């Protein structure tokens, strides 16, 4: 049911991790990229656990699970960051001990442009009063949607049909949440659209972020890493 | 009204332009990039005329009109291409005299990857049976939405509020179209979501296309070009 979908997603939420650095040492000696890389690397392991709990995800082939996570990982990191930063105007809560403003983004060439986008997205979330139940629906939508247009064998046709069925169930769930909040039918469809259009901007920001990461010529999980992490034993 | 919005958008549609090349000359001697650049350059002029007819667009400042078109131009070109290609499986109808398959995209390094995405998007449009009235709504949404998160003066706050009001009116229009087609309330909100999620993929494809164009180090309209074209006399 829609209420069961909501509880499942909320129950699956990953933990909020801390940055790893000597708090009794001067900040200017740290590698900003080192801290951010190390944080994301640890978040990615919990990402895989969360993804396996998104209803419908483990019904797909391992190959298609990997394709979806390879497309979506940075969008999923970024929507979590924007959500964890919503109540910190002007700052990005990478971790509770790593709350950064835009001037701190200037320590890495090209990064302040990305921080500005993330900050503006968190502002948009605040303006709309995004609720946590909506947040978990949108994050699941990113996981299922971001790689689905870039997979026509029979099995692929079946995998795409299943993804679109799950996506439709999440839509039904978002509408149900909004009807419960007292929105009119018109406000429900307007708010659904506003939320989904924000996903376009998250995609944009992920593309700009990935371009920035690739420009360091080093900071990106490989196909084989994600495959090994998703291909678990019992 | 919603019906008036639909008629206004349909009436504003740009013409379908032809590629410029000697049809009595061998194809292998043409510059593929030359043909594609020259086509897009001519489409951009008609783009500006169309944008000025999207309800609400000319109410914005010239500066914000330019920002929106600078963000959105390639997405708007690409959604038109995908729409003009819907009934040509396996081909991209850049122009009626320039219908290209994926092997023709291999003549420019890096381009076949983009052609594959565009082709897969046109397939998705065919699968959903996208209607022309829906197409014009989605194209207007791209224009209004793609640059709205990347503009907090009072005037900017007013410009963003107006954009979001127009966007909400287009949502209402898309729902109205779907109710008229006989869809249930559930199918209406599911189809609205499916359409808006495709816009995320169009954004993605524009980002990959822009990366490809910038990699030629040359093929992109400048801020000053768009400003001069939008800043018309009477
Ligand atoms: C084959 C084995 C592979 N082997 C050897 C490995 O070590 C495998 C590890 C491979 C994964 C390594 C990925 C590291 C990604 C770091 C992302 C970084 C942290 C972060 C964290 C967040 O929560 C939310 C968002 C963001 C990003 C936002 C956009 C930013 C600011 C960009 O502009 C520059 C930095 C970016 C931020
Ligand atoms: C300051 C004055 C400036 N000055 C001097 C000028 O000349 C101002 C002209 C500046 C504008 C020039 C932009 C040229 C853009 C060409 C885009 C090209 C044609 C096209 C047409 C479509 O309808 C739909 C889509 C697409 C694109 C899809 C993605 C593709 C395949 C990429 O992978 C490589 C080619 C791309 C396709």
């Amino acid at each position: 049911t829609a209420d069961q979908m909501v509880s499942a997603l909320l129950d699956a939420e990953p933990p909020i991790l801390y940055s790893e650095y000597d708090p009794t040492r001067p900040f200017s000696e740290a590698s900003m990229m080192g801290l951010l890389t190390n944080l994301a690397d640890r978040e990615l392991v919990h990402m895989i656990n969360w993804a396996k709990r998104v209803p419908g995800f483990v019904d797909l082939t391992l190959h298609d699970q990997v394709h979806l996570l390879e497309s979506a990982w940075l969008e999923i990191l970024m929507i979590g960051l924007v959500w964890r930063s919503m109540e910190h105007p002007g700052k990005l809560l990478f971790a509770p001990n790593l709350l950064l403003d835009r001037n701190q983004g200037k320590s890495v060439e090209g990064m302040v442009e990305i921080f500005d986008m993330l900050l503006a997205t968190s502002s948009r979330f605040r303006m709309m009063n995004l609720q946590g139940e909506e947040f978990v629906c949108l994050k699941s939508i990113i996981l299922l949607n971001s790689g689905v247009y870039t997979f026509s064998t029979l099995k692929s046709l079946e995998e795409k049909d299943h993804i679109h069925r799950v996506l439709d169930k999440i839509t039904d769930t978002l509408i149900h949440l909004m009807a419960k909040a007292g929105l009119t039918l018109q406000q429900q469809h307007q708010r659904l659209a506003q939320l989904l259009l924000i996903l376009s901007h998250i995609r944009h920001m992920s593309n700009k972020g990935m371009e920035h990461l690739y420009s360091m010529k080093s900071v990106v999980p490989s196909y084989d890493l994600l495959l090994e992490m998703l291909d678990a034993h019992r």
